[PDB]
């Protein structure tokens, strides 16, 4: 019955965190079925616990990420600053706390992600691999 989103979002509401920042390729496909290595840009799938997920992605992606998921998906030209974009874009990005996958997250994403959202972090990573 449960699809692996629902698995997410139930997680997300048993430990009282609002949103899931999934930034691991692996894991976006495995969730998603959306296959992308982003390389050196940024790619997040955004699972809110009570709306629906959004997928933020560079603009070369936009087209194939829409023909197969059908929940919103925005992206980025490299003339763009994406954290400007994601905050733009996001609708809400005060969540007190926030789970992110502390094994894929550089720390360098780590501080962009902390200047759009207000929030506290917590690992995500052993409950993607408790999944699998
Ligand atoms: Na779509
Ligand atoms: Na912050």
């Amino acid at each position: 019955a449960m699809s692996k989103l629902d698995r997410i979002r139930h997680f997300l509401n048993e430990n009282k965190s609002g949103l899931a920042i999934v930034s691991d390729p692996v894991t976006v496909n495995y969730l998603t079925g959306f296959d992308c290595d982003p390389h050196e840009r940024q790619m997040f799938l955004f699972v809110y616990e009570n709306r629906e997920p959004a997928l933020f992605v560079p603009a070369l992606e936009v087209a194939r990420a829409s023909s197969v998921l059908d929940f919103p998906v925005f992206g980025y030209v490299d003339s763009e600053n994406p954290w400007q974009k994601i905050k733009a874009g996001l609708a809400s990005t005060d969540i007190p706390i926030i789970y992110a996958e502390f094994d894929n997250l550089n720390v360098t994403k780590f501080q962009g992600l902390q200047t759009v959202f207000e929030g506290r972090f917590e690992n995500l990573t052993p409950f993607i691999h408790k999944m699998r």
